[PDB]
């Protein structure tokens, strides 16, 4: 009947889909949003960031994250909760503070433990840490890496562990979908995060790729298969597939067989649990106000309606 359908049929828990709170009171996108035949999975494209919850230190914000998970609550759908730590969308508070590592460390460390015993129980997931790295492999130097070090991460990931035991804790990035130096220092990040001793369950690929230069399905698959090896899951958390603009018939159809081969990538790789594309129509994509002269990312249309990317995305789920 659908992505969600078709996806759970091959043994992933979801096919899902990001949103966000302004696009909440579109009732025609609503509609679409909880038809579990599509998306059996929600994130939020921004109210769970440290900004929304928590703009001032130690005064928590939770009316826009929660709106979004009572929203997949009312459908039975499951959540993904995004983000805990992460260099961009952090409030004033943070980017201008004179820090010691005490001092950021415990700062970090309580807005951890806040967000996540407010939501636990109500996520799938945690993206505890999300782009860490830089393309080169190096750790992304942020506030945290500058003060905190390294060990940033794993505390991170313990921290979120103490909070709820049951959710999986997932590392985030992007460009570590392709075998190369960024995907090799994500394979080395759930490493390090395990010989400190603290918690990883998955690692996040955010598959924000181009239409026509989109890593292959054999090329993808090595690359779960390198993660899925290290005794954790995989999931795609932000698929989309920009095409240089205008849109013409033959960029559908190449966006089509790059859609495909994702789906088909993750359903070829035991360990991948599912696939979020990051919105579902074009109309509401971040595309455009981010990389200039690129949009229709995604498997329906700016009008909601479907684009040849849904039927290959169908025919990689084998549907
Ligand atoms: O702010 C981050 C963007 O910088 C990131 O951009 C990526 C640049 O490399 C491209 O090949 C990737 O496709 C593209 O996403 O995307 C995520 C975002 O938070
Ligand atoms: C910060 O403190 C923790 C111990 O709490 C430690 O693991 C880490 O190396 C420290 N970092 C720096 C830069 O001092």
């Amino acid at each position: 009947a659908g992505l969600n359908t078709a996806a759970k049929a091959k043994g992933l828990k979801y096919f899902g889909s990001a949103t966000d709170n302004p696009e909440l009171t579109d009732s025609a996108y609503v509609a679409q949003l909880s038809n579990t035949d599509d998306f059996g999975q929600i994130t939020p494209g921004n109210s769970m960031k440290w900004d929304a919850t928590e703009p001032s230190q130690n005064s928590f914000s939770f009316a826009n994250g929660d709106a979004v998970v009572n929203l997949a609550n009312k459908n039975g759908q499951l959540m993904r909760c995004h983000t805990l730590v992460w260099h961009s969308q952090l409030p004033n508070w943070v980017s201008s503070g004179s820090w010691t590592n005490a001092t950021l460390l415990a700062a970090m460390k309580n807005h951890i433990t806040n967000v996540v015993t407010h939501y636990k129980g109500k996520c799938y997931a945690w993206d505890v840490v999300n782009e860490a790295l830089n393309e080169d492999g190096t750790f992304r130097n942020s506030v945290f890496y500058q003060i905190i070090g390294p060990a940033y991460i794993p505390i991170a990931f313990a921290t979120a562990a103490a909070a709820d035991p049951d959710v999986k804790l997932y590392y985030n990035d992007y460009n570590i979908e392709y075998s190369g130096a960024k995907a090799t220092a994500a394979q080395n990040i759930v490493k390090m995060i395990k010989a400190y001793g603290a918690k990883i369950d998955g690692v996040g690929l955010q598959a924000h790729f181009i239409v026509g230069s989109t890593p292959s399905q054999s090329d993808l698959t090595t690359v779960l298969k390198g993660y899925t090896a290290l005794g954790v899951e995989v999931a795609y958390t932000e698929l989309d597939i920009r095409m240089q603009l205008p849109s013409t018939a033959a960029k559908l159809a190449q966006q089509s067989t790059d859609f495909q081969g994702v789906a088909a990538a993750c359903v070829s790789t035991t360990g991948c649990v599912g696939v979020t594309i990051w919105d579902w129509t074009d109309k509401y994509s971040w595309v455009p106000s981010v990389f200039q002269g690129y949009g229709a990312p995604l498997p329906w249309d700016e009008n909601y309606v479907k684009k040849p990317a849904y039927d290959g995305l169908m025919a990689g789920l084998g549907a």
